[PDB]
């Protein structure tokens, strides 16, 4: 019928050939029971009858997040997390979530639960129970059974499935979760707000439903960019970002106001019953989400007194590397594929017991990776059940020893018209293609080690190994000429001078655990106060947990300085109403001096294990 | 608005462009018969009377546009645009009918209005109402358009060469695609493109947009097109009986009316030459390694005196023309060979006819020689000291000028269509994988092929004193095969001396320089497929690829005879068949293969030796 | 042979080399004193009546003449003579008096009979009974010699020149060692280079083989030398007290008398200029950035008519012009430069004073230009449109050409010896490291020391039009220190634009063209060592390494100041002590400095702008 001459080689609607293929891709738009159509991608393996179904709610695109590669077999088109599920021949449902892409509505970032912050009569439980609602009913091939799994956004949808819970939900594993994004976890750290990781991410994800509109740039090195902005309020608007409503939160909401205090899903999943078994998957090195998962387990805990319920897994791990293989770290060389060895090991055992009637695999209450020993420890609470102080010491020392001195401080100059540079510049964005953000936290801190604006401390070389698991603790003593400051804290382990199995490794100062502290939110989180210049105020910092053994021949370290730029905006060091909008008058030096006396005795809190 | 229900999202978001040093103008450009074509202006800021360089795509223009999400002129455009954006000139990207953001229908290659064309419109008259509309709405024009641009979308600057506006003043066409069965994209003299034509009409025909894109079930292509069979169980596979270039393709195996009338440069040399034209090819071009000097060929008598007509082959893949070029593979040249041609060559052509600059005296022929690492100035391709010799294959592997002996002597090996020779070393991956190096593949060392026993192998011995050659060679192949069907591949190699001080590693790298393949059923006619006849010995005129190289002292001259070239190619079934796109398992059968070196059959590659 | 009991090694085993296509001559030459010094000649099969190329080494000759352990000269040779190997010269190599198989005593760099050399022989002497036998006992000669070589290579070739003997044709110094104190090696204007100096004294002196090597407990150089506080405590730690050259550093701290009459471009200065020279200097030279650019100033006047001297400036670090050089770093240059030269320079060179071939038109200074990636021939150095221009440092980190009207004005910042400056990102590793990038630190991105609070920042407004500078820039610098000692780091940088379409990884990158420490404790005299007066402003005359660049469009000029490049350079302990290598810890002490920009006291950059 084709005429070679006149006709459009281009056929009026094309259907890929897919007979060959093991599995069946099911696109559906289920409406929710407010009428609204969310688009649903149900992959579905051939040859399979009664099986359970693995559901990811996404904010990143449910037919690309189901394409990890064009291919005919469905273990290439899952992504990584989804390795053990595809072998067992799950069905595994990918969603878009109200407002995003394929589904539709309107979009509300990390959209609340129905209340004083969601008043559209829906969220993203109402959306879960009408979705697993129609899947157990429309999909002959399942058992009707669901577990929900996926991290961080992914995360915050699969615990959001936990209240009000469909009876057909049987499990979850939330990855690396968006828990609270102020106290630690997206966009702010204790404060101090994210511009980089907060900023070109609410761009790209509301400037259109389908991510149609990307974040332009005039500069390959983001230090430079962020720094003539002056502030992220004059960064957002230099991309006309007024009409963004995460950016109105942000520039709106930015302490921890009732905004934030009502969001924090600890807080909310502790005021809810549970009754859905729940394995918590955290990383150590967690580049983006170090809050969310031990919080998690620390208020979900008390809740489920023995262990039927809660579970919770600390590997070696960035921000995604739990949810794929796992046997490195930048120059960190592990035992093995760890991230492939959890999810073949405790996920699937996990999840086909609660899914599939399968023999109940003993799994303990706290599964942590012990990084320096390289092991897997079972552990009954999470620290394991001696509290010490690791005090600041003269000459650049750190010991247990308690200074008995009268006045004795470390002093620098804080500069904000050149703050520390968080890593070696050029700085690039998390996304870029030769982007290095997932191995950042491990970093060799020697760059700023010798900056005159950075505080030094370092034991002597140890010779018998020293283990530390648990929440370490910063009681900073320190004071600031202005009226305002950002206090960095690092935990560092010194290489040996030489390394004989990795020689290029000698000296090397790797980050272990790090968190910065906004300074205007000392006495109360939800008031920005201003600090009391010359005067010496107590700080206390919960760092980044730590399962490390300080080997012999290695040091412990602790560096402190007043900026970590550009992924965190600088604090102006006077104090100001909003940071977002602080203007170039209130940007000044400000001499810091961090004190070590009998009366202000500046530590680190750590738990030292036998 | 109210953070408790209303949308992040904002109904319309419009990007802040007032501190970019351009602006971008997107305009839905109606045709004479209404459709509207997708066309992309990028105006630089505070510039005026400033010409306009036009570029048609298949490949997305608002993409093409946007090398870079950047707020500077200089990193949103390709690299080929390089010197152009730096002389402040308007760009302008435009979806061709049919594709992308623009309306209509699409066909491949769209043929001029005809016999092949009977819609009332082509790239020619689409390109004529575009440049029409674009001088009188773009108000910060010099009234003066240039068309540029490489593989398809060099062809389609070769279409607005054909009745053109009057406002176009000048055109740079890039290894454009002018005849994809006798030697581009699609066939080489016969032989199926299988790799290189079915993902591609896949992703370019399956939808406009280019939504629905080719699915995989193996990492290495040798394996799952040798698993297929046929070309056509391939692209069944992928349910492409509805894909229109693949019904075409299908349809004409052969150099039938449908190929011959589409022919570029048998169509521009029946058309007056008037726009002033450079015509850039590459040595290593992997995908159009045909038209450029076949181009300068049929147009250069058309322009005697060298008035309008230029040509420059330097030692460029496809896309290093249009980009960085300061070496290919293991080879390594002298300086950016690429942006020294954009920059000394191309810009002073373009600004001498679009704002009046002193004109540059480009010669008719610039040409890079290889091992020399030379540019010349030729007045004519190949340069005419010079003498034109033959390289005759001898016994024990030799190579060399003597004329063999009457006596009964040839070469002889056992082609089997169950283990084609790879093309490349496995795992072989399609060009637009991640980890490809498609691009360099022209320069591999062929010493994989070398010590296997269905390939020949004659060389000469190391050279005492350098060995220039220029042009063309052609492959004066006296063969017999016991099948009724053949494919005969001819290579010609560099081979690097056994130690190489200036690159260890190189040593005795068989590099190769010039190489393709010849369908035998296509012997006596093009036309016409017709059997060969079994043991028969008969004669083949294999043109190669065009040479300008320095065979260097202790370097030896290699010649490599072979019947497969997989999976790039689809395997000759050796038994004659209607059509090699569907032959049945039964018709794939080893073969005793002869390369015959006598008096009477004297095979020998005809080449262009220059003093 | 017994199985059963004989050792499988032979009493004698000589390698058969008949298949090799040169003659390996190992003779031991005795001097004019009856020490014999061990000479390596490589004599090309096939060839009569062919000129000797002769190269003096402290580094091993048997070991510089086996590049690679193979059968062909070419493969055996250094890069350096690529040409010569080419040509069929003999190719000689001469272990230096006291090295490895030579005998006699050694004494580093030693200088001519006089007052520092009471031995009765020297370089030159030695060099005059060498030749003298070469002459007269290789029948292949021609009995025309030249010498060639780099660094200490090129120290030795200089050395050739002093009453130079009948048959020395020509010589071709590379990056030579002309002032070990001034800013070569050991010193750069009092500034010790502890890194440079201290390994190597130790490798080259502590056995006549250096059968003993520096040891080392640390990965980190910079932690390993800031552990140690002062170069003698370092020096002490390998116990260097009687290493011989390691004693005359600690006793000549200052540009006393015995560095004052080993400065090779004053002696050459005050001896006939009769040895055509060919000068070969490389702008990045991490080792000899000094010596070659002062060779040609002192020895250009002497010869005015052009007959003799020819000056070589490309964009090499200190190996580079010896050997490929496409690159350096992330910079790219127009082809293999440094073979260019050798080719097409250095050979016709040789060959013309050695077989009486066609004399090349060298020009009197061949200076590549960077940025802009051009060969120019220039009449002298700096190139006589050229004019003198001052580039001030200003308010708000500028740097512009208004000359400040200011009383007060000055940037501040606070140096700590405590925490000093690292020259490069740690880790440091040393120079012969085989991971280590030593030769490409010149180019290195000074952004890292940019966002430093004891570092300052200066930078113009992205250029609109290209800017060409060349010649010697130098630093009129106004500052004061609130201590009684001080070094001065003045670094002139290359700001890339803020985004780079040939590379967009390049984007903002702080290229690093020209830069130079002083010690502050010479800054009336280099001579005497003097305390600076605290809170003073005073002004220091500092000439910086040579330019031949193009600040292309977009890029900025920036210029960067500190008080320390650890641990290349030992730290200025900031307070007035006798000597800077026994320095006590206490004398380490932070002090204030200040850079002063006003009527009074303009800090500028005085550098040749041309046209």
């Amino acid at each position: 019928d084709f005429s070679e001459d006149s006709d459009s080689d281009i056929p009026e609607k094309f259907t890929p050939k897919t007979d060959l293929f093991d599995y069946t891709r099911r696109e559906e738009m289920i409406p929710m029971r407010d009428g609204v159509k969310l688009n649903t991608i149900i992959l579905i393996p051939k040859g399979v009858q009664n099986t359970p179904i693995v559901l990811t709610r996404t904010p990143y695109h449910a037919e690309r997040r189901t394409l990890r590669f064009n291919s005919s077999s469905l273990s290439m088109v899952v992504p990584q997390m989804n390795d053990t599920t595809s072998a067992a021949r799950y069905i595994i449902v990918y969603q878009d979530v109200r407002g995003k892409y394929g589904s539709e509505g309107g979009y509300m970032m990390n959209k609340p639960l129905t209340g004083p912050l969601n008043t559209t009569g829906t969220d993203h439980s109402t959306d879960t129970y009408d979705t697993i609602d129609w899947l157990v009913k429309n999909i002959p091939e399942s058992n009707g059974r669901v577990a929900a799994i996926g991290g961080s956004y992914e995360g915050y949808t699969t615990l959001m499935c936990t209240i009000n819970p469909h009876p057909a939900l049987k499990a979850v594993v939330p990855f690396a979760s968006m828990v609270d994004g102020w106290m630690g976890d997206d966009w702010f750290h204790m404060g101090a707000f994210r511009q980089e990781a907060s900023l070109p991410y609410a761009y790209n994800q509301e400037a259109t439903r389908k991510n149609e509109i990307k974040w332009w740039s005039g500069s390959y090195d983001t230090y430079d960019a962020y720094l003539r902005a002056g502030n992220a309020g004059a960064m957002a608007a230099s991309r006309g970002m007024e009409s963004i409503g995460f950016w109105k939160k942000l520039a709106a909401h930015p302490s921890y106001d009732s905004f934030w205090q009502q969001q924090a899903m600890d807080k909310m999943l502790a005021q809810h019953p549970l009754t859905v078994p729940m394995l918590i998957v955290g990383g150590l090195f967690d580049q983006e989400d170090i809050y969310g998962s031990p919080k998690l387990y620390k208020v979900l805990a008390p809740k489920d007194p023995e262990g039927k319920l809660v579970h919770f897994v600390l590997g070696p791990w960035n921000h995604g590397q739990g949810r794929r293989d796992a046997r490195s770290l930048g120059p960190l060389q592990f035992e093995g594929d760890t991230g492939g060895w959890f999810r073949r090991n405790v996920m699937q055992p996990f999840l086909d017991h609660y899914l599939k009637d399968a023999p109940k695999l003993d799994i303990p209450r706290v599964l942590s990776y012990e990084t320096g020993a390289n092991a897997w420890h079972r552990y009954d609470d999470w620290p394991p059940e001696h509290y010490c102080d690791l005090y600041v010491q003269e000459d650049g020392k750190l010991g247990f020893e308690m200074p008995a001195a009268k006045q004795a401080f470390d002093e620098y100059v804080s500069d904000p018209a050149k703050p520390v540079p968080y890593r070696q510049r050029p700085t690039i964005p998390s996304y870029a293609a030769e982007s290095t953000w997932g191995e950042w936290l491990v970093d060799d801190q020697r760059h700023t080690a010798s900056r005159t604006d950075v505080l030094v401390w370092a034991t002597e070389p140890l010779k018998e190994p020293l283990r530390v698991a648990g929440q370490p603790v910063a009681r900073l003593f320190a004071s600031t000429s202005g009226s305002d400051a950002d206090w960095v804290v690092k935990i560092i382990d010194v290489w040996p001078d030489e390394v004989p199995e990795n020689p290029k490794l000698g000296g090397y100062q790797q980050m272990l655990s790090a968190d910065i502290f906004r300074g205007r939110y000392r006495e109360d989180f939800a008031v920005a106060k201003p600090l009391v210049p010359d005067k010496v105020l107590e700080y206390r910092i919960p760092l980044p947990q730590v399962s490390h053994t300080f080997l012999p021949g290695h040091r412990i370290m602790v560096q402190v300085q007043s900026s970590w730029f550009p992924l965190y905006d600088r604090n102006p060091q006077t104090f100001v109403p909003n940071i977002m909008f602080a203007p170039p008058e209130s940007y000044r030096k400000a001499t810091q001096r961090v004190w070590r006396t009998a009366e202000y005795p500046t530590a680190i809190e750590i738990h030292i294990i036998s």
